[PDB]
């Protein structure tokens, strides 16, 4: 196993590590809050990464690397529904930065499995902001009561 | 064989057709865009509605030993935001029923009653979008545009 | 949004428009014939690129591009049934060619997620040059009228 | 009752139908006696077809209290082979789409919309068969006869 | 919410996060050697943490108190089968440790709804303390090769 | 079609060629020798390189290059469960640095489809690395008897 | 424990089997490439078959503590055209069922019954498919080839 590549994988890990944390608090945030349509989506985008750090998890082991769990980045927890949904985006922006840059080392040294495993990640991240642009759109059209009246009822 | 203004009626009617197809396509996608999925939804119906209204077309006018014509799509209305494409979508409902009013008289004049009968069908049908339309319009007068919008988001 | 990835993905919705209406006409074109089944193929090559249409549509609007569904060109209409599959052919021998430079551009901005896309689009189309060159060679092989006698019924 | 041209019209059709049927049912059993079973099963649903519409006539004639007539049959079309037949048929509906049209101006012009609604299905009905021979004579030029009669021997 | 309550779960909370990665990646690496039945026994441990923390979390919210997902503890990993169980051993005789002082200063401010969450996940930390020491003694009973053979296969 | 992608195709093609016979002697071997879970294994590594050669031979035949099913080349035949597992991971050693090759001779020339399928193909080889490594990690852990003992009954 | 003659005449017939399965492979996927589908799905089943072939020599020559020889792989008879390859695969069974006989006769000399049995078991299946062969050469005769090639385009 290339040994920037696991170095790659282990970023990519990182990251998924502290996306997991920061919705599955922010989901239960939302429940507090009565904002159940919001809780019940964002428990899901956690799942999601969940599913995501399992597959690179899986990858770096079969390349005979030392998966990395215990390193946690900042958590971006925001205070209400519209800073909680731009700090989302902002973790995601970075997240796709950091897997472009790991696919184009794995383009390089040919392992084009790794390559494969992360394009796949990168389209469900790239689906993420599709949906958090999307609502921070809404809240911009609608406003911010209408939008948050929406997300009470799941 | 047809009558040669028929034929040429009817591929009006056809570019007219195309027209729709394109501006409903891409104001459904627009709105799936935006998040507002029921108009998403139901403006992805107009088009497919369309769809077919076309492919009767073609069918007549093969036929008819015309010569459909794909080639040639003409100004498609396209809005930037919800009220401008509903009213983008009504304008061209507007010219679309004037020529099939037009396309008609044609057909009866020269006995043509299966033409006739085809695009008083297509006719009926867009007269359903037109009433959908006004109707949209209207509550965007009656409860506002952010309420309207907001009853919009969920399919 | 790169501005020439859009420039890209808009060149083959273009592509696909035209092919949209093409297949769709001799579609109908081979049912008024009584040539049910090459009418039955046909019409479900337009229907296929009428979803590629759609996906491209929609990336294009999440990248904040614009997408072009005004301008329609050339259509290659054939006057009999060995004409109609060369034109449908010599379609898809430019649609490949814009296919490959536009995955070029995007590997090399590193937009992945739209790469991958116009890679299933380019699969897709290479299995019509494959039923294309196909059929041309079994005109070839039987005959002309014993193909469309092979195509009349569904 | 009804208005007396229109009853003259209707018999007229109904007189149209009445050559159908026998013509296509003969044609029919003609091409099961030479083992062309795919044309024999097409023109048989033709023949039933045309029974159909002369019921809807004789129907609607009895309402308007004029008297059905059954007894005056004209010239059938009988050809002898499939590529006369062919074109002996569509020589009948020919004939029969003219007449088609020429009542339907006079349930117009004396107000009989639901005379002409009947004639305007059977008319869509004709056109139909029209399609058909016309594709069936195409396909002889396009694949030959023999090609072409071999594909009609299995249903 | 009582603050020291608060503390507390939070602490209760930290020793989850440990829990989940721990047995997470743990059963990543009997996966990773083949030895399925323990891979898919520690997985289910790990989930089983998730839900504590989950619990946890819902709890701290509703005392009107900021759940603490950011601080992550130390990871006990083991490098051999018979480790990775004492590291598995190990962290749960301090989760239970824990427990039992947070259910004492629950008692004392009456807060007995918080009391009852607390003693059913001791109640599972103590059911998997006893699957624990099971496993260290069949290791002594049959021999580690046994031990290992015996669970291979799930 | 572009020449070397063919020849490329044909040499992979060659080593599934290789694959299939080895393993399925392999697989008869350990069913002569009653390890008839090893037996299975082995049967569904045959088939499986049996549908990527398949998938490769359509594909040559659609570039209009030529099919080579006539160069066998050398198989690897261990004489004991240990050496066999040895000879496919040398055969699957070979094999993904020959697939690595090809991928990037098709990038080059910008036949993405032959890549993707290419790539499909590579991930199932290590998919195979995974399980011979694991095996053989097995064998060291538990002992060869107990492993050959554990694959006795299907 | 078996006699070594006999695992040489079956690590013969096993040579022909891996001969049959990669010829009868190619040109399948041969027939898929040019349309002529009957063929290519028909050709298909041949190879699978001689696959089971031969996996039960392989199985009945380690049974017999011979060591199969699946590294010799024989010339391919691959044909450029529907009539050569159908030709091709006549000529590969002739030269089959020629060294099935052979093996056959030897395992009855040395009374190795259930090896002669497997053998015979081949030898039907071989003529079954000798059978088939000169029946498509034989049509191809009686109805000339681009009908034959027409009748196997459909599945
Ligand atoms: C921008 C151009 C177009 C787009 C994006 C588009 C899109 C679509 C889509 C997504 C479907 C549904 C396919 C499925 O999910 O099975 C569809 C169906 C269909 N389309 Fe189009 N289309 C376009 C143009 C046309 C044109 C120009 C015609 C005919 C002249 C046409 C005729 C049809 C018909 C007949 C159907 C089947 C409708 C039904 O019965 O449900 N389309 N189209
Ligand atoms: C005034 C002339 C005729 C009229 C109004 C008439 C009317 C009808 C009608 C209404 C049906 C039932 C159709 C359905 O609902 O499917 C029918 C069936 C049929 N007709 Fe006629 N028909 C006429 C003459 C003939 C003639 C001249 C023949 C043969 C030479 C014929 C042969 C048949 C046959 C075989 C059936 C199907 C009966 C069964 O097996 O159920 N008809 N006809
Ligand atoms: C704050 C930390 C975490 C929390 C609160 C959490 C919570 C949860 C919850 C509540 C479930 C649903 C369990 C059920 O009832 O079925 C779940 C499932 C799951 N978790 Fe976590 N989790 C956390 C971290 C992780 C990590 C770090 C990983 C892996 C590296 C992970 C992997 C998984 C997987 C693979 C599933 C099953 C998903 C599926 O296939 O549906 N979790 N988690
Ligand atoms: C020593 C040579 C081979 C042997 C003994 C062998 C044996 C077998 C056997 C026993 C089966 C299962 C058949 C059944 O029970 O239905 C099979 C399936 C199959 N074989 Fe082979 N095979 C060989 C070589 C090949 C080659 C060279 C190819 C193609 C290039 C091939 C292609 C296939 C395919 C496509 C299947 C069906 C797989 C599926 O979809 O399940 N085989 N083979
Ligand atoms: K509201
Ligand atoms: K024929």
């Amino acid at each position: 196993g290339d040994k920037k590549v696991i170095q790659h994988l282990n970023k990519i890990l990182g990251n998924e590590l502290i996306a997991i944390n920061q919705y599955f608090l922010h989901s239960r945030m939302w429940n507090d809050w009565g904002l159940k349509r919001l809780g019940a989506h964002e428990y899901h985008e956690s799942i999601d990464e969940m599913k995501h750090a399992d597959k690179l998890i899986e990858r770096i082991l079969f390349l005979e690397g030392l998966p990395n769990l215990q390193d946690l980045g900042k958590l971006l927890i925001g205070e209400n529904t519209q800073e909680m949904l731009q700090c989302d985006l902002n973790l995601e922006l970075k997240a796709t930065k950091d897997l472009r840059e790991a696919i184009v080392h794995c383009e390089q040294v040919h392992d084009y499995v790794s390559r494969d495993l992360l394009k796949d990640i990168l389209e469900s991240e790239e689906e993420h902001i599709d949906y958090l642009e999307t609502q921070l759109g809404l809240i911009q059209k609608v406003g911010l009561e209408l939008y948050l009246q929406s997300h009470m009822h799941e």
